[PDB]
């Protein structure tokens, strides 16, 4: 159902990974990939939904629904209780389906001793995120040589958004704030949802009217993250969702890719990766090593700048217009849970080098030019990919 699925891709960067089906040989893949969908990262918005019900409780301000909404956000809380954070059953199946779909995919590839190497950052999620994806290559051949690394070490390629000051501080004050606080209060029409759970909707305060709504559509997009068979996205109707939807996305895209505001800063700090995954690539090429993939394993905080600083086309657009973001800037195709990037690099009966690009396992365009897409050829695009590091160079010399 068209409906349903939009409602899905709603949920942003909570999206569940999406479906994808089976099907020349690569000589060698390159690869960043989130980890799988996860419990939430912080009990704020369960606990300020939990709040407000329960004071509605004891003033008698609840509606049928109110009170079923507050039963099952009470057992919520307990399901949830330490697990935040951490990934779940789905998650771990979707880095299987991954991983699978690129053994059947290239089974040449990662046949006999094939060499491959997994790193990630320390934080959990990730590392077992790595951990179902090397089991799954493992179980389909055992004779391939694995080196699996992970921590702070990685942290300069992995987690450079926590090591930029001039980033932090843009995330934690920076002028997109009240950019997106003013959007928020646009797009958000609380009377409506809060009308379904509480009796005088009408006496609450816009501020919290605002916040609540907005909490409670943060507990409910996560939720098919979870593995638990409970569901609250009927609560909302299709346009509630796409309204809370538009204001998520401008803030991803505001505090962490190519809006203007911005000024280019969220992405040029990706600059590292983008490096690191060209000196990988150009050392198999030439043979000074023999690795038949990379794969890493981080965030979405990983994965969307980097997408923006290699010029993905759609991903590194300056949207001058706030409430324009949304129709040329879709977090959900660009991070959703499990994310990830591949390049897959070919060498042609002349010998010549060509690289695909698959975003999500779709083919992706670069705004280079090449007579054969999907494949672009590596001397032009490694070419272009250095002048993005440049630019990234100058942009943070711009900032301290």
């Amino acid at each position: 159902s068209h409906m349903q699925t939009k409602i899905q891709k709603y949920a942003g960067e909570a999206m569940p990974y999406p479906n994808r089906t089976d099907s020349m040989t690569p000589f060698y893949i390159n690869h960043l990939g989130r980890h799988g969908a996860r419990f939430p990262t912080s009990r704020k918005a369960l606990d300020k939904v939990e709040k407000v019900l329960v004071s509605a409780q004891q003033e008698n301000g609840l509606t049928s629904e109110g009170m079923a909404l507050l039963s099952m956000i009470r057992r919520l809380s307990r399901l949830f209780d330490g697990q935040w954070g951490k990934l779940s059953k789905l998650g771990e199946t979707e880095q299987e389906g991954i991983a699978g779909r690129m053994i059947r995919n290239y089974p040449q590839l990662f046949s006999n001793s094939a060499k491959i190497e997994a790193i990630a950052t320390y934080v959990p999620r990730s590392i077992n995120s790595m951990d179902a994806f090397l089991s799954c290559m493992i179980r389909h051949n055992p004779a391939l040589q694995v080196q699996r690394s992970e921590g702070k070490q990685y942290n300069h390629i992995l987690r450079f958004f926590d090591l930029n000051k001039s980033y932090v501080n843009y995330k934690e004050k920076g002028d997109w704030l009240p950019i997106y606080k003013a959007f928020v209060h646009k797009k958000i029409s609380p009377v409506p949802i809060m009308k379904k759970f509480l009796l005088n909707p009408e006496q609450y305060l816009d501020k919290e009217a605002e916040e609540f709504v907005m909490a409670l559509f943060s507990v409910a997009a996560i939720l098919p993250d979870t593995s638990i068979p409970l569901n609250l996205e009927d609560l909302f109707t299709l346009d509630e969702w796409h309204r809370y939807w538009q204001t998520q996305n401008l803030r991803q895209y505001m505090s962490k890719s190519s809006a203007p505001v911005g000024k280019m800063l969220p992405v040029a700090i990706a600059w590292p990766l983008l490096s690191e995954f060209i000196r990988s690539a150009q050392e198999v090429i030439s043979g000074k090593s023999d690795y038949q993939a990379n794969f890493r394993f981080a965030h979405a905080e990983t994965v969307i700048p980097f997408v923006s600083l290699m010029g993905i086309e759609k991903t590194d657009v300056q949207v001058c217009r706030p409430d324009s973001v949304s129709v040329y800037w879709k977090d959900y195709e660009i991070s959703p849970m499990a994310a990830n990037v591949q390049w897959l690099f070919y060498r042609d009966r002349d010998q010549r080098i060509w690289v695909k690009i698959l975003l999500n396992e779709e083919a992706a365009a670069l705004p280079i030019s090449t007579a054969c897409f999907p494949y672009y050829s590596w001397e032009k695009t490694r070419i272009f990919f250095n002048q993005r590091i440049e630019m990234a160079k100058k942009t943070l010399s711009v900032f301290n």
